[PDB]
């Protein structure tokens, strides 16, 4: 009883809104800046064609073929490896804990954009240290934008073990954003009709304005050269490779179960290969273009301040809140452009959060529809999920919560855990289920036989990349650091590893549970649990599909 997407363009708009946003405008520039700039692009493209796009198309095709969500699809494909879907759910849950927190910051910035002069312009406020000097007079000192970010918005603490006191303004902003998300999920309100145009054209318009500004700012050539020219010796450490791979996985929202759910509503006879390739190219181009503006702004800041490009802003989640607000003040009438930019960022983040939360709730209600999907029960479950997520995200709202966010940025919904899922999604498909059988299914669905690119990416390239990155990250281990200076304690790293393992351990525990449930000799149990249970039976009669 899976609902169709009705209009073809509706699915394209929904996925485009889902898989673009803070991952392209916020996470990508900060990860590129943290990893030296140009050297980050070489793995990024390697994980872009070898994996990422093949994995995204694999998830979409699995959703369209099984006509099931993020959990039942693996039940139909390979019952033994069903826990992968569960793992995906856990991952998305962790994302909903922290991915919305960024919006709160943006909301705060929006509330700071309704005054005559932007607060991040001069060193004369009450939160400015004596070492605050205007960048025009900088010819050690700290930029007013950085001080506003890390002393007014955040009020950063000396460490994660110093939570301080909860910030009521950021807590109220997060509560308002969560209320907006809850109302959107409950009432079903979403971009419909002409609004979708403003939902689609506006985010790509304002960025273009930034592309006009950053390019024309003096000293942007140095920033562009830093962003494009790679450092060879920077590729010898696994950090850049794993960051690029996880950024590729994060931007495409794969290994979360949302893409499979979105592809489930697609019609069985629908050429989703071309659409998936076009959307992936659009997402990659958006990230690449936004990087140009970000690094041109950073180069201008480096030229005006006289410090090196690698030491102009925060090498962390707050890079987008130090660079773009700086470029806003350069444009005439900075208040209007700041309001527009933060509205665009809030819209992108809200669309991504809507898609992810709705997918998670759909997966949860589909897992056990009994006593959960009865009308008001679904509303109560949505309210409970939103309240639990807000209470969990309140830990990153305190003065010393930024460090916590970094952990959720590094281990939760990112890092080796994604490499844990992307491998197991491929190995089951490529070797257990069979690459040729899935190719026959795709030929039956889209109408033409695909090339060997997807088969060779599922069979070899993606598993090899995932296992190599995991092994090299373990062998050459470097503890997580915040802004290249702060060193997390042992317990913080243990908490981050526990957050990663909460999703990584779903796959092996479900295997043991399935083996214990089945009765008989071990070989018979494994053979029974490795047999797909009619993957296309849902659409066998709906579209006259060929049985598996
Ligand atoms: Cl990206
Ligand atoms: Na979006």
């Amino acid at each position: 009883q899976r609902e169709k997407w009705s209009s073809k363009i509706d699915f394209v708009l929904s996925v485009a809104g889902g898989f673009v946003g803070l991952g392209n405008v916020w996470r990508f520039p900060y990860l590129c800046y943290k990893n030296g700039g140009g050297a980050f692009l070489i793995p990024y493209f390697i994980f872009l064609f070898g994996s990422g796009l093949p994995v995204f198309f694999l998830e979409i095709i699995i959703g369209q073929y099984t006509s099931e969500g993020g959990i039942t699809c693996w039940e139909k494909i390979c019952p033994l490896f069903s826990g992968i879907g569960y793992a995906s759910v856990v991952i998305v849950s962790l994302l909903n804990v922290y991915y919305i927190v960024i919006l709160a910051w943006a909301t705060y910035y929006l509330f700071q954009s309704f005054q005559k002069e932007l607060p991040w312009a001069h060193c004369n406020h009450s939160w400015n240290t004596p070492h605050c000097m205007e960048d025009t007079m900088r010819k050690n000192f700290t930029s007013p934008v950085i001080e506003f970010w890390e002393r007014n918005v955040l009020s950063l603490s000396p460490g994660i073990d110093h939570p301080g006191s909860l910030k009521w303004d950021l807590a109220l902003c997060l509560l308002l954003v969560w209320l907006v998300c809850f109302f959107c999920i409950w009432k079903g309100v979403r971009s419909t009709g002409k609004v979708v145009y403003f939902t689609a054209t506006f985010p790509f318009a304002m960025l273009l304005v930034l592309l006009v500004r950053g390019l024309t700012l003096p000293g942007a050539g140095a920033g562009i050269k830093f962003y494009l020219y790679p450092d060879i010796t920077r590729l010898e450490d696994p950090q850049v490779w794993i960051d690029a791979g996880t950024q590729i996985f994060f931007s495409y929202a794969i290994c979360l179960g949302a893409m499979t759910s979105l592809g489930s509503y697609n019609k069985y006879k629908y050429n989703s290969y071309r659409d998936c390739m076009l959307l992936g190219c659009l997402n990659s181009g958006t990230s690449f273009v936004s990087g140009f503006a970000i690094f041109s702004i950073l180069g201008f800041m480096a030229q005006e301040q006289g410090v090196d490009i690698a030491d102009v802003a925060e090498s962390g989640p707050g890079l987008a809140f130090i660079a773009y607000p700086k470029a806003v003040t350069m444009m005439p009438l900075p208040t209007f452009w700041s309001i527009l930019f933060f509205i665009m960022l809030l819209l992108l983040g809200l669309d991504s959060q809507f898609v992810e939360v709705e997918g998670q709730i759909t997966s949860l209600v589909d897992l056990y529809p009994s006593f959960l999907r009865k009308g008001y029960r679904r509303e109560i479950f949505i309210a409970f999920v939103c309240s639990i997520s807000y209470l969990l995200g309140l830990t990153m709202v305190t003065e010393g919560g930024m460090y916590v966010f970094q952990l959720f940025d590094y281990y939760a919904a990112s890092g080796v855990c994604l490499l844990w899922v992307a491998f197991f999604e491929c190995f089951v498909i490529a070797w257990i289920y069979g690459g040729d059988n899935l190719y026959d299914g795709i030929e039956d669905m889209i109408g033409y036989r695909p090339g060997p690119w997807m088969k060779y990416s599922w069979a070899v390239i993606t598993p090899v990349l995932c296992v190599g990155c995991f092994i090299f990250s373990l062998v050459k281990y470097v503890p997580l650091t915040y802004n290249k200076t702060y060193v997390y304690p042992n317990w913080a790293i243990g908490l981050g590893w526990s957050l990663a393992l909460s999703s990584m351990l779903c796959v092996p525990l479900v295997i043991v549970i399935r083996l214990c449930q089945t009765e008989g000799p071990f070989l018979v149990r494994v053979k029974y649990l490795l047999t797909p249970r009619e993957p296309n039976r849902w659409a066998v009669e709906r579209e006259g599909a060929t049985p598996y």
